[PDB]
């Protein structure tokens, strides 16, 4: 057979659209100055506002944001919300920034293909693929999208997007509780994008 | 014109078709210590197979139950009766009595599962509530002797966890491929290796248990 | 609804095209006159002459290398050469009937997000197909792999997969599966992080081991 003109199944379109807006977040602390915790973040708009997780940036002497295009910025902590575990950062917007695609009218459905985008184990930006496993998941009263897109240490604060590259949520947690000394597989949680956007707005207002 | 109709890649169709028929199964035993109150000892999943209210699950999920509870995704909850079980295949059949119509799992008796088929695993891992995971059919059985000790397991890498047992593995059309039963969990932690009873064998065993109870 | 006429989404085409060329590799050793399996992995038949790519770690210190095809044929393989720098090894089998070979499209450029299937023999369960995507196609800066040209994938890779094939939805070879990531930060288990040698490099290193050693 000759598959030369056949086209490989791919979610590269979503990657080209969304990945440039997902950044590596470095929590640096005085050693000189070294990296304590690392995670990911999402550039939400041209103003330079970034969503990440609170646990990623906690007790940082200096927060660094690294874009996939090679630019590195010092980020300022705008605010954080312990109820939802989100935090907002702010970098220099001058020079133009890639932003995450957002479709405010898209309703996430169970079974939708999703890609997780982040920096696990500081390997560099990593794309993994799963589906929305459940919606409306939760002491705690939180609302999560559940996904089996592989999520690891470093993915926190990163993006979960669909095949169109639209933001579905912010990856936050990985289930690791074991009844029988066995390990959970493919159970991860993200803050739905609508909730995250709301929390970001409040935090920016400082209210 | 300003709002176009591009839609994300999705297996939601399979979910809408199959998921309503997959139930959360609760094995409950009475406790001598606290007022003879019923409490959960094991939990798993099950599949509603026909309108009469017959349900497939794993035998090890319902072993030694004082009370078996079945919860549907629409919010209905029923007490189920054990119709029978088969230890050779680890399958069990339950029966509920419902007034309204019951959702049933799509079954295409002529569909032949193929290695590489997209599948969804549907169940209630860790009692988080119904969960859908996605993988493919990794294998449709084995000719040679192997560590499973069996020759007819569907192997899949759709993530399966504690609580998924008794639940459904379906294709992208929502058609039943198998009943999720095992996970390879200890060796190095294995990843993406799970096993289901093929739907053909599960249907034959069910009919047998409904007819005889053995 | 009546789905009898609908077609299930499937990568079975890729499977039928690529899987027959992926073999089970057995590293046998003496421990008495009787030989025992010491290590097991996978391999990929690259051309009709019987040259097979595998991982060097799989075949190191072997007293006898055995290659099993999915069609039931079993051969003793000869170690043609190994390259420590890339952890690749080349084997050679001598066969009469004609051999299945892995599809290779030299002009295909792997892209991040591409659907891929890993094909190998994890835990000696038998040939296993798992599905993921290309998570990354190399690295620009220094990173924990120490290398700059790994394909990274979340297609589930397990012990026994090393030396096996990573192909796209068309059955075209993308890489040779080599590493899976198990380094934990604080007790957690890494999930869906695996690595493969890109097919272009694998081809080149094979050609050089064949003629030189």
């Amino acid at each position: 057979f000759d598959s030369t003109d056949e086209t490989p199944a791919s979610y590269n379109l979503a990657v080209r659209r969304a990945a440039p807006a997902v950044v590596n977040v470095y929590n640096r602390g005085l050693n000189q100055l070294e990296i304590r915790t690392l995670g990911s973040g999402v550039i939400m708009d041209q103003r330079g506002y970034i969503i990440t997780n609170k646990h990623v940036i906690n007790d940082a002497d200096q927060i660094i944001v690294a874009l996939q295009d090679g630019r590195v910025f010092e980020a300022l902590l705008v605010g954080s919300d312990s109820l939802t575990d989100l935090a907002v950062l702010k970098i220099n917007a001058t020079g133009g920034l890639p932003t995450i695609p957002i479709n405010a009218r898209r309703v996430p459905h169970i079974g939708d293909v999703v890609l997780a985008i982040g920096n696990p184990y500081n390997l560099g930006q990593t794309i993994t693929q799963g589906i929305i496993s459940a919606t409306g998941r939760i002491t705690g009263r939180q609302n999560f999208l559940q996904t089996d897109a592989s999520i690891n240490h470093g993915n926190s604060g990163g993006a979960l997007v669909n095949s169109l590259g639209e933001l579905m949520g912010i990856n936050t947690l990985s289930f690791d509780k074991s009844n029988d000394g066995e390990t959970p597989e493919g159970i991860g949680f993200a803050i739905p994008f609508q909730l995250a956007t709301k929390i970001m707005d409040k935090l920016i207002r400082d209210g």
